[PDB]
């Protein structure tokens, strides 16, 4: 019906999830959705029954209940109303109903069975599948956040240590209910953060790392907190630290360094797309997963900046600080292209190019520039040429900040023959293949002694409110 199709259309444009979708999808949905009516107390879905239908509530309210066992009272889960929906798993295949949906008053639902939804999905356009992916990604992450929001620290067990410092430590943890699932738990002493004045640094680290979805960045699922520590639940990358592998090997070959530099270029293309400066690039910030792919791990100095704006915080290890940071001229994402040049040089030779006996002396040699360095014979011509373009003194003139952004780095002669697409798909063979026997294998990390020392003092000031 023309009227009914427009009423369905105007109703679908009022639902927060469906309104982003194109007109083709919303119109084709309106062409096949059908109305079903219920009354107060009537069961729409019964737990344990089989089903092949998804419901969108267009009028009234429903009570969602469930029983954990046959000899137990039903536990009330939630109440849903106009614009909400339920029964979606019946579209994806699984028929058994895991909860009752009972009408709280007179209800109308717009329904679409499994076969109709499948037939609608089966024949669609190429543009029609692109905004569908954005909405599927958005709801796939909100569902991930909800899975982790249910968990507590008491649901995990410590396996072994991955790293130790003044900050605290990084532990390989296993989820008690699923032994195939292991994570890297970074446990920070709140006292060390307060003594170093990193309250806002750790606060933006949580915001950046959780919102980031890149295969070249370590995921941060959630955080926890208690009176002494902050806990950051991350993706376990069991291939090992790039700094220990670099230490063990001395330096990396040209092709080896190229694959790791390419991993950082992808991570930076993603961060720079969101207006985020990384600022902490060095071999210690890279970790290999079980395949040998490299990912950025630490977002302590990272910062969300506005398009066309600069920042002025003097931060970082002196050898990796860009000249505009030393000179207090303000900096943006182009300080990461400088860092990329420093990383290439250290990975190819075992040492970064600029280093004095203290910070001030290191800053003095940086201000002298990359054209004042005698490049080792070890560094290939194309690699030396790319380093000099990445480490141009003026950030405006720096490669990656020119006409085509990061594409100017990707198109450089050093990367000729490099399969960027194969790297993004995960089919490019990495240069060092780590040996990982299981999710609990920590043999690619150094051994750490257990911490026998006293716990740090309690910190009950509410700067950690969001953790
Ligand atoms: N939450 C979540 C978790 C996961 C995961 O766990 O991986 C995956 C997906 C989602 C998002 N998903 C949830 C259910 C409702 C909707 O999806 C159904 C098809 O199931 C649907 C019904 C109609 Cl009538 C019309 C359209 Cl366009 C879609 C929505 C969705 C929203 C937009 C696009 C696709 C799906």
């Amino acid at each position: 019906g023309l009227i009914k199709h427009t009423e369905y259309m105007e109703f679908l444009k009022s639902v927060p999830t469906f309104q982003s979708l194109p007109e083709e999808i919303l119109s084709k949905l309106a062409d096949v959705l059908e109305e079903t009516h219920y009354e107060n107390g009537e069961y729409i879905i019964r737990q344990g029954a089989r089903g092949d239908t998804f419901f969108i509530i267009s009028k009234g309210t429903v009570n969602v209940t469930r029983e954990d066992s046959p000899s137990e009272d039903p536990v009330f889960l939630r109440t849903l109303g106009k614009g909400d929906w339920f029964g979606e798993k019946a579209l994806q295949g699984e028929d058994v109903r895991t909860a009752n949906v009972i009408a709280a008053e007179a209800v109308t639902c717009l329904v679409i069975d499994r076969d109709s939804f499948k037939h609608l999905i089966g024949g669609l356009d190429d543009v029609s599948n692109k905004a569908y992916e954005d909405a599927e990604a958005k709801a796939k992450y909100e569902a991930e956040a909800a899975f982790f929001a249910n968990l507590k620290l008491s649901d995990f067990n410590i396996i072994d240590t991955l790293g130790v410092g003044g900050f605290g430590r990084v532990e390989l943890v296993q989820l008690k209910s699923e032994e195939s699932k292991t994570f890297a738990m970074k446990i920070l002493k709140k006292r060390h953060i307060v003594d170093t004045r990193q309250q806002e640094h750790i606060r933006s680290e949580k915001q950046i790392m959780q919102g980031a979805h890149s295969d070249f960045i370590v995921r941060l699922y959630r955080t926890f907190k208690d009176s002494k520590y902050l806990y950051m639940l991350m993706e376990a990358c069991l291939g090992g630290e790039l700094w220990t592998i670099l230490r063990d090997r001395g330096s990396f070959e040209d092709s080896t360094t190229r694959f790791y530099t390419a991993c950082v270029v992808e991570a930076f293309a993603y961060l720079h797309s969101k207006g985020i400066i990384y600022r902490d690039l060095k071999p210690e910030n890279l970790i290999l997963d079980h395949r040998g792919y490299a990912k950025l791990v630490d977002f302590g100095f990272a910062k969300k900046i506005g398009f066309g704006k600069k920042t002025w915080t003097f931060c970082g290890t002196p050898e990796y600080v860009a000249p505009e940071i030393i000179l207090n001229k303000g900096h943006d994402i182009s300080a990461d292209y400088w860092s990329l040049g420093i990383l290439m040089y250290e990975l190819l030779t075992g040492s970064p190019p600029f280093s004095g006996p203290d910070p001030m002396k290191t800053y003095n040699i940086i201000l002298r520039g990359i054209d004042m360095i005698e490049f080792p014979k070890k560094i290939a011509k194309n690699a030396a040429n790319l380093i000099k373009k990445l480490c141009r003194d003026n950030p405006s003139e720096r490669l990656g900040n020119l006409k085509n952004g990061v594409k100017d780095i990707q198109k450089h002669k050093w990367f000729e023959g490099f399969n960027w697409e194969g790297l993004r798909k995960g089919t490019l063979t990495p240069p060092i293949i780590p040996s990982v026997a299981s999710p609990t294998d920590t043999s690619n990390f150094d051994s750490f002694p257990e911490d026998n020392d006293e716990p740090p003092p309690d910190d009950n000031s509410g700067w950690d409110i969001d953790f």
